[PDB]
C-alpha cells in the first residue's frame, strides 16, 4: 500500500471503503477498496474475468494479512448521474444505451457462472465515451443495506439463488432511471417484500410454483391484486414495459435471461449517445 497516495473517499459498502487512489509508481489513478484462503482464490479468478461493460479488476494485494482490491477507475457512479438529471430526466435512448450495455456485461458474466447478488446505482459506473460498467461482480460469493433491488426469491429466505436475481435488480434499476423514482423503495425487509406484493400482486403457487413452501414465505402475508405497467413506469412504451415486466416475473425459471433480454424487440433501435457529465 505505500504504492498508493489516497486522493479522496468514494464509497463505503458491505466489504470496506473504496477511494480514489494514484498508484505513486505509474502514476495511475484507481478505485482502491480495502476490505480466507477461499477468498483468495475466487477473488484472483474474477482478475480474468475481463469484458468491455465491467470494471477491471487491475490487481489483488494480499499483504500484512488485509485484502486490497485495485479497480480501473471511473468518473462518476449511475446514483449521482440519476440525481443531476432528476429534473430533466435521462434521455431515453441513452437509458435504452445503458441497459443494453449492463445486459452485455450480466450475458458475459452469467456465461461464465459468475453472480453480482447486489446490483445498485452506485456499483454501475460511467465515462464520458458513454460507457457503463457493473462493479463488484462476484465480491458476494468470494468473501462469502439498501434492500430496494433484492429479488423476492433472496427476501423469502432462498439460500440456493441464481443469476435471476441479477435480472431483478437490473430491472428495478431501469424502472428507476426511466420514471426518477425508486421502484421499490423498503425500510425493511418485510416492507421491501410487501412493496414488491403490492404492486406486482402477492404470489402464489399459479404464478410461482413453489413459492408457499419458501423458508421464509407465510399464510398469513396479505392478500394484494396486481397493478398495471402502464400505472407502474409512465411514460415508458409497450416495449420497454413488456420487457420490464419480463425482468421481474415472480419465478426465476420465467424471469427472462440476460442473453434473451438482448434479443428484446426494445433494442431494435439502440444507439451510444454521449451523456452530459459533470465531473
Ligand atoms: C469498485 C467500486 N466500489 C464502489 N463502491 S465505487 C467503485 C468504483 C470503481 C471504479 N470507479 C469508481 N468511480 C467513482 C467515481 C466517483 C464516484 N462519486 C461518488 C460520484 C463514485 C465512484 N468507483
Amino acid at each position: 500500500m505505500e504504492n498508493f497516495q489516497k486522493v479522496e473517499k468514494i464509497g463505503e459498502g458491505t466489504y470496506g471503503v473504496v477511494y480514489k487512489a494514484r498508484n505513486k509508481l505509474t502514476g495511475e489513478v484507481v478505485a482502491l477498496k480495502k476490505i480466507p484462503s477461499t477468498a483468495i482464490r475466487e477473488i484472483s479468478l474474477l482478475k480474468e474475468l475481463n469484458h468491455p461493460n465491467i470494471v477491471k479488476l487491475l490487481d489483488v494485494i494480499h499483504t500484512e494479512n488485509k485484502l486490497y482490491l485495485v479497480f480501473e477507475f471511473l468518473h462518476q457512479d449511475l446514483k449521482k448521474f440519476m440525481d443531476a438529471s432528476a429534473l430533466t430526466g435521462i434521455p431515453l435512448p441513452l437509458i435504452k444505451s445503458y441497459l443494453f450495455q449492463l445486459l452485455q456485461g450480466l450475458a458475459f458474466c452469467h456465461s461464465h457462472r459468475v453472480l453480482h447478488r447486489d446490483l445498485k446505482p452506485q456499483n454501475l459506473l460511467i465515462n464520458t465515451e458513454g460507457a457503463i460498467k457493473l462493479a463488484d461482480f462476484g465480491l458476494a460469493r468470494a468473501f462469502g443495506v439498501t434492500l430496494w433491488y433484492r429479488a423476492p426469491e433472496i427476501l423469502l429466505g432462498c439460500k440456493y439463488y441464481s443469476t435471476a436475481v441479477d435480472i431483478w435488480s437490473l430491472g428495478c434499476i431501469f424502472a428507476e432511471m426511466v420514471t426518477r423514482r425508486a421502484l421499490f423503495p423498503g425500510d425493511s425487509e418485510i416492507d421491501q417484500l410487501f412493496r414488491i406484493f403490492r404492486t406486482l400482486g402477492t404470489p402464489d403457487e399459479v404464478v410461482w410454483p413453489g413459492v408457499t413452501s419458501m423458508p421464509d414465505y407465510k399464510p398469513s402475508f396479505p392478500k394484494w391484486a396486481r397493478q398495471d405497467f402502464s400505472k407502474v413506469v409512465p411514460p415508458l412504451d409497450e416495449d420497454g414495459r413488456s420487457l420490464l415486466s419480463q425482468m421481474l416475473h415472480y419465478d426465476p425459471n420465467k424471469r427472462i435471461s440476460a442473453k434473451a433480454a438482448l434479443a428484446h424487440p426494445f433494442f431494435q433501435d439502440v444507439t451510444k449517445p454521449v451523456p452530459h457529465l459533470r465531473l
